């Protein structure tokens, strides 16, 4: 009865390549540079106003890049007469990329003034004393190294713990254990890789506020979830990615606090004295980042792209195009200190106010083809399946109220001191995702048709082959 | 001796690489008896352990480690997906046998 | 985890170092339907699966855990001493 | 020439941005370590500023510290919890790391081999204009004292 | 039915789950791409 | 769209094009560079 199977519902999404044909034609257009400066650790604001004074940015923060292309339906070419305007469109597809990076490489850091901690456990002598109050301490660490890339035309989806609502039976005591949830998000900027603490809201589910150093005490790190992503039916998240981590331990401690949970006896047999009491059960690694090398390196290299995981090769619908980019290798921190006081020749601890500010280095360069549709009945209809929206941009050139009109703008004059009620001219918003903020870069008039004069192209040349292009 | 876990790398990382399975030490080629099939699966890679920390009492603001209950939860992820190949058996009776 | 006077788990446990098997039914493909079934007999043959290729996904941001006792069985440390270790007490067991 | 090499603290001057003068080891504390960018190098259209190279580093941690002195800013204190006694004063926020050499090998030295240049990312073509032609080495494997 | 009742381990049911077609998975077109022979309609 | 329609002759080109390269190389070379100083300070 429940599988044996006849029924065959779906239309099958297929390969991008299909539909879309390649032209002759290749383009370019990239940032001078991008850097960015700030504070590892923490926003600095003024202490009474809400107002940012320095914005806090990090290697360890994430990195997102919108960038938007000009509608290529609105060009004009030398040879523009091979396509016909009406029946047709054009859509960038994006063959190949490169991440610049500039900075000399070395490693940032980061710690926290109050830790909570008991002891060291990787040597005792003799059985630790009874926890105190505040035992807490300024320690601090390194966070794996790590280096990944993402591109495609759909945000990147990642994932993280939380907490949820607990199943309403038993009633929550404070100090209960609370539910921990799985939770897909969009990922924005400034969101911190994993510690080697795992992707969750440290917020909410640690109360300490203490468990972890500064710069991820607030936020939620996330981590993406390849599967989900990959497993889109467009691929449109990302058709392309690398990635490299590594990680060891360093150094073994506990907890301090109170026990939420005793372990059982039987696992165990019952002490005295000093031994009567269980020492903390909680340990915690302390995660390092290892030697880093210019090999490694994932960026200043050209990567092509061809074919994809997904169905979608290379094409940017809606003139949209996403790189998402994560590297700990230049985290570091350059330490500068000013003098309040320039006469005293004794060095005096108080003369000297201590800052940290730290520097971003990326470069972008993409290469483009140049890409035309047919439209037909299945085409329009697969399309308008596939994300309809995409379409908008686009004249259709249809309809457009075959969906619906609208059934009148009452437009009524009225002083508006007339009693009679407020109307304010409409309509600006054109972004869906406008609620998640993250960087921007417009190259909209970058372009240019030649890459003889790019020092990445000419590899484009190099690999492909051939010179300006027309000699055989 | 106290053994120790070395630096784990992404390189040595065994899954979410497909396999192809042709040739089996055993004669079974990749049947699956009784409509039934096995895996296992074990790695010590994404072993960390989150702690997490609840308050008793949100009021002071000197802290107090008497305030904080601490506990200990794990995450675990897998994924399976199984192509397979369909197959027919004639009969006779020394295949039945 | 368990109620501290029942018997009955409140938590499962559970860690990456516990071992994990995986058991997969499949529905017996002789009773199951092919777009074109003519190709054999069901008289006289059967069907079964072969497993040709297989894959684990993995999603976790990887990360080492960690494991300990809160009394070990422990002398003294034996990488370095400048003397000679003392007696053995009562119960000198050490949370390492 | 004459000028330092990044110690993995950035290239910049100290001279200027570091008063206290102590913050780092003598022989960078006077100059201004530099490092080369490729980027804005190779945008060159002709190249001519370098039209090959090849880049050799490595890095790891070693210690963990503190700078000593008068804080600059505070950290906000919703980002932690109030102490007291003992932990009523917060301690030096700013930590920096020591950098450390690795082990060198014979294999990663990138001297004492021919280095043939036909094809190059500028259009120059190792073509010395000026009869004038530049070369510029640095190393830390023979740093002996 | 199962001998090995007595042994217990995690369980998974896939019967409901199979389906026709590579090309609508992720993992599948890999044995497509590895073996070749993309067939596919037109569009 | 804006800054393309416009297009005129420009194009740094491939040094490889005008020049020519010959039958004849050469060679020289220093004999050896040395040089002594204190590491910390002059």
């Amino acid at each position: 009865a429940t599988v044996y199977l006849p029924p065959v519902p779906v239309s099958k999404v297929v390969s991008t390549d299909e539909y879309v044909a390649r032209t002759n034609i290749y383009y370019h257009a990239g940032t001078s540079r991008l850097l960015a400066v700030g504070h590892p650790y923490f926003p600095i604001k003024k202490p009474n106003n809400n107002k940012i004074l320095v914005p806090k940015v990090s290697g360890l923060q994430y990195r997102v890049f919108r960038i938007h292309l000009p509608d290529p339906n609105k060009f004009g070419f030398p040879d523009t007469s091979f396509y016909n305007p009406d029946t047709q469109r054009l859509v960038w597809a994006c063959v190949g990329v490169e991440v610049g990076r500039g900075q000399p490489l070395g490693v940032g850091i980061s710690g926290h003034p109050l830790l909570n901690k008991l002891d060291d456990t990787e040597n005792a002598s003799a059985y630790a004393a009874n926890a105190g109050v505040d035992n807490r301490e300024c320690i601090s660490m390194d966070y794996k190294q790590t280096q990944l890339c993402l591109i495609g035309c759909k945000p990147p989806i990642g994932e993280h713990w939380g907490k949820g609502s607990p199943c309403t039976n038993v009633a929550v005591n404070p100090g209960d254990c609370p539910p921990l949830e799985l939770i897909n998000t969009v990922i924005q900027d400034g969101d911190m890789v994993d510690t080697g603490f795992g992707a969750m809201d440290f917020t909410t589910l640690q109360a300490n506020k203490s468990e972890v150093p500064l710069d991820i005490c607030t936020s939620i790190c996330k981590y993406p979830d390849y599967i989900k992503m990959v497993s889109e039916p467009y691929g449109d998240s990302l058709f392309f990615y690398l990635r490299r981590e590594q990680m060891f331990v360093r150094h073994l401690f506990n907890r301090a606090g109170a026990v939420g949970e005793n372990v059982p006896d039987d696992l165990y047999i019952k002490g005295s004295g000093s031994t009567a009491n269980l020492a903390s059960s909680n340990y915690f690694p302390t995660p390092s980042g290892s030697m880093v090398t210019s090999d490694a390196q994932i960026f200043n290299k050209p990567y092509w792209l061809q074919r994809a995981q997904g169905h979608n090769n290379g094409i940017c619908w809606g003139n949209q195009l996403f790189v998402t980019v994560v590297d700990t290798t230049r985290s570091t921190n350059m330490s500068l200190c000013a003098a309040i006081s320039t006469s005293e020749t004794t060095y005096k601890n108080t003369n000297f106010k201590e800052y940290l500010r730290h520097g971003e280095e990326y470069d972008l360069q993409f290469i483009f083809q140049l890409c035309k549709i047919t439209l037909t009945a299945d085409v329009m209809t697969y399309i308008h399946s596939m994300n309809s929206t995409i379409l908008e941009d686009w004249n259709f050139g249809l309809q457009p109220p075959p969906g619906g009109t609208l059934e009148d703008t009452y437009r009524f004059v009225t002083s508006q001191a007339i009693a009679c009620q407020k109307h304010t001219p409409p309509a600006p918003k054109e972004d869906p995702l406008k609620k998640y903020t993250f960087w921007e870069v417009n190259l909209k008039e970058k372009f240019s048709a030649d890459l003889d004069q790019f020092p990445l192209g000419r590899k484009f040349l190099l690999q492909a082959g051939l010179k300006a292009k027309p000699k055989f």
